[PDB]
């Protein structure tokens, strides 16, 4: 909505309450003071300028008067139009923001530790304080290791273990996720080289040859160009195959649909392995799933420990595995830590599982000694 | 991350290009400028005050300089952490970021040069809501087997040609991620509550008493909407002043509802304690619940026309909408599919098991008067 206002018309006065801000399309405003008639000159606007933002942001009067030098026209932007933009800005935009209003004039804590969380997060990795363990994914019918999950741990000297649940996610939506992203997939490559090597030393021919290392991937360094040649880059530099290498994705990916569709056939026209992590949770879906170069997809552990005790739950679960197996898409049931969940997970057809049934996550020294 | 600096020190000048901003965990500093070697104090910031994010959010030199006025202890906020963070908000807050930026720094005239448009286009949608453009269609959801008109599902139009020019998603996705869906909103929901009376009226006046017992009017409920508190009263006030049952009035919610996890649980079971139906509208795209599906007041599910429009073509989309029906089936929800366009569809849907559907092969969405007329059929 715009609004034309003539030459010398006093749009607001230094003192009134705020009702709303303007964006001048055309013309010239200028912002002043009073003090005892003496009119003491801030600035002079012009277009693409906004003001009366201030009074909004923080219910205050405003803080200046404001004049048409000339005739104008200015689009109105209301309370609720700056109130609702502002509150759903990121918090640390949010903390700027404020400073700056603040000091123009002349959830913070929170803000000031988020920011510090990282900083201590990329400082630990560069201080090699991260290692990958790599958890045991087993046959369910035979109980062999048939391959495992590299999973990212923090061994900080000062704390001791440090939750993943903090970290992972901090990791994963921050441009840091690259540096250390690149950092995983080349340990992980090279931990599946020497794990392959040992299984052939050990006369374990087969095993080798169908041995699949789990990587997790996520969204930002999956959409990254290039990361499909870096990716690349590294399975030759580390002389492996495809076949022996899955990447571990939340279907978040798929909303960027056509695009996602993209790298994912990408990959799989190579012969990489993908996998459909948590699936059934977040946004790692059904409706893609009929369109995805998907081999795997893992039960998340928040329906496993459910399968027992809640039998809606064993519902749900049957239905994915059913579904998994119309689609030639095998199924890896995580969280597993009893038999109980295991006899009826292969009951209703899940070939993998992996959880402290089976093994815990270890380092690559004790991984190796569990496939011997 | 921490450094400790001397008392005395130029932390950095006016004029430096920058590195990187601080917050004070210990100590004091002075902003400064010079001027013909006067200085100019600006302020003293103490513990937990940040400070030389200026030159980092738009790579401008240091506004001002800061010297310690005792030992200080500083924690480091790099280049990279703001610019991200700056360079992915919103465009309005972009504006506003500038301007502020600008002011504190500074006759000449200041200038800037979507936005704006974005602005705009809310200020038209709302006009055009405030000056009677919008009205409510009404889809006839239809039981699979017998062809009987089970209920409808009301669905917003704007009649204006400019509607026209931003899309018929958009103008949707406006209302629904802005303040205006709750008298937007307060308004669909007295609309379709009072043709729901009209309807179960005419439906007993021509002794269908069992039909209008059974029919559903379906209205669409955003997430906003939603999670606003008095949701719930003023749902119940319009109902009591339509003189309805909750029996008789299916809330459709998006799936993304299932964000909040068990504060989404608690809301959804007031609202199916006081009868009402609640239905998932947009099943098996976006967010994926199904772990909270589980333990969900929910008595109907949609399979979107997405689902649909491919079930012949691409038999992996045949198989995921076979396995929502019986799903569904397992945990006594029942399934309306919509989109439904072809007689061969509806063959495939009913073999399947799906009870009810919707779509252009039963009825388009047509004003009251003419659903009136196909209620009679
Ligand atoms: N306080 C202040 N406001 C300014 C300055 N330059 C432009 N303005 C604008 O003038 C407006 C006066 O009313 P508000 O306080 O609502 O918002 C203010 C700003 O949008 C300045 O240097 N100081
Ligand atoms: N320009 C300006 N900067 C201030 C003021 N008060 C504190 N500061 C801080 O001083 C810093 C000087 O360098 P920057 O411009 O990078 O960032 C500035 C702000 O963080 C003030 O009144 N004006
Ligand atoms: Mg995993
Ligand atoms: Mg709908």
């Amino acid at each position: 909505q715009s609004v034309d206002i003539h030459k010398d018309q006093i749009i607001f006065s230094e003192g009134d309450a705020g009702d709303c801000a303007y964006i001048i399309e055309k013309g010239r405003v200028l912002i002043y003071l009073t003090k005892d008639k003496e009119e003491i000159p801030l600035t002079i606007l012009g277009e693409g300028e906004i003001f009366g933002e201030m009074a909004l942001i923080d219910n205050q009067n405003r803080s200046a008067s404001v004049r048409a030098l000339e005739d104008v026209r200015l689009a109105i932007v209301t309370k609720q139009q700056v109130l609702e933009r502002v509150s759903t800005a990121d918090k640390v935009v949010q903390l700027l923001m404020r400073v700056l209003l603040k000091r123009l004039r002349r959830g913070t804590q929170s803000a000031l530790d988020q920011i510090k969380l990282e900083n201590q997060i990329f400082q630990a990795f560069q201080n090699k304080e991260f290692e990958l363990f790599y958890q045991p994914i087993v046959n369910l019918k035979n109980k062999t290791i048939t391959g495992c999950e590299a999973l990212l741990r923090w061994n900080s000297p000062q704390h001791g273990l440090v939750s993943p649940n903090l970290f992972i996610d901090i990791i994963e939506n921050s441009s840091m996720v690259i540096p250390i992203g690149h950092w995983i997939i080349n340990q992980a490559l090279k931990d599946l080289r020497t794990i392959q090597d040992q299984l052939r030393l050990n006369k374990k021919e087969r095993m080798a040859d169908d041995f699949m290392m789990s990587i997790n991937i996520s969204g930002r360094q999956f959409t990254h160009s290039d990361f499909v040649n870096n990716l690349e880059d590294l399975r030759e530099k580390h002389d492996l195959h495809t076949q022996n290498i899955k990447l571990e994705m939340t279907e978040r990916i798929m909303m960027d649909g056509a695009i996602a569709i993209d790298a994912l056939n990408q990959c799989r026209s190579l012969g990489y392995a993908i996998s459909i992590d948590d699936f059934g949770t977040g946004f790692s879906g059904l409706q893609y799933l009929t369109q995805m170069p998907i081999s795997f997809l893992k039960i998340d552990r928040s329906f496993v420990m459910k399968i027992l005790s809640d039998p809606k739950s064993k519902a749900v679960v049957s239905s994915i595995i059913h579904l998994a197996h119309a689609m030639d898409i095998e199924v890896i049931a995580e969280g597993i830590e009893h038999h109980e969940e295991a006899l009826v997970l292969e009951t209703l057809g899940a070939r993998f599982g992996q959880g402290y049934l089976f093994s815990k996550p270890v380092d690559l020294g004790r991984f190796l000694k569990l496939i011997k």
